[PDB]
């Protein structure tokens, strides 16, 4: 069952936000539990990643799941769990708190300007402005949704990921 | 598709060796990518030893498969991914190698008094006996025959455990 004291955090934010940087520091001074959901997709999800081909919402189910499946694993042995998924629809974000009241978000955000800037291989214009297109992002009626500001350096986004986990 | 050039380590040993804490570690020095694998059961087998019961291979069927799952994600976009199970028996480290030929493990291993004292030095921990002995019982060690195995000896302080899984993952 759910330990209401222990706590589930999310990272969401658009590809480039660095939510497995930030989240990575963070987890490691709060020796919490972090996982990066990006390694729970299903064997297919990985081949059409690899093809060049984006993913659909159908692809993303099982997906989702695994992270509510995860997040559900997480709570039961850890005081706070940070889970890293970009989330960028109210419905993504849904599907994850079905079944954990105690999971919130910690949104790193950004306009689009700042994020570009502070990318800085190579940049990829397109891929950033696919982001945001696909972002919804998390209205007033989104309570359990914490903002964080990128427009800073790693140490800052991390010190201030710290804040708001500790704020509450 | 595979990269050989990116790796998979699996940490494995019975529980109480320190798995987690040790990748934890190892991860953050390493920057590598985590994954507790403890992490990935399904719903019901989390209610189900919620209710006092361990599971049966049948249980681990889908949480083994999940981690096959994940090492084959992770090994996609990290040079080097440590994923934590204790992978008692071979057939779960069969299930774990299968579709994954760039994936070894890290024994990190220690008898019974070592593992012991181990977890006596979390202050007013109790140890549990049986839990142990059973953990003991199940375990079947890595003979030559696989040799994807290294090992790290767990009696020394979490800093040269640490110290040694690098080695071990530098060293090959
Ligand atoms: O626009 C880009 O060039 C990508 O965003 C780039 O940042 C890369 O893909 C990240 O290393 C992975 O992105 P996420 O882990 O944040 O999804
Ligand atoms: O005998 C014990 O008291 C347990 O082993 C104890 O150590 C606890 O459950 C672990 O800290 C969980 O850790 P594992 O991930 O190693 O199973
Ligand atoms: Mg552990």
């Amino acid at each position: 069952t759910t330990n209401h004291d222990h706590h589930i955090y999310v990272l969401m934010g658009v590809s480039g936000s660095g939510k497995s940087a930030v989240a990575s520091e963070v987890a490691h001074q709060l020796h919490a539990a972090f996982l990066d959901g990006d390694f729970l997709h299903p064997r297919r999800n990985i081949e059409k990643m690899a093809s060049g081909e984006p993913l659909n919402d159908d692809d993303r189910k099982p997906w989702l799941q695994a992270l509510n499946d995860a997040a559900f694993a997480m709570q039961r042995t850890n005081k706070v769990s940070l889970i890293v998924c970009s989330a960028l629809k109210k419905h993504y974000r849904d599907l994850l708190r079905e079944g954990n009241p105690n999971l919130s978000f910690i949104y790193l955000k950004g306009d689009f300007d700042v994020i570009e800037s502070r990318l800085k291989h190579f940049f990829k214009t397109q891929m950033l402005v696919t982001q945001f297109e696909t972002l919804q992002e998390p209205g007033a009626d989104e309570t359990d949704v914490l903002v964080v500001d990128i427009d800073q350096p790693l140490e800052g986004v991390v010190a201030s990921t710290i804040e708001v986990i500790k704020k509450g």
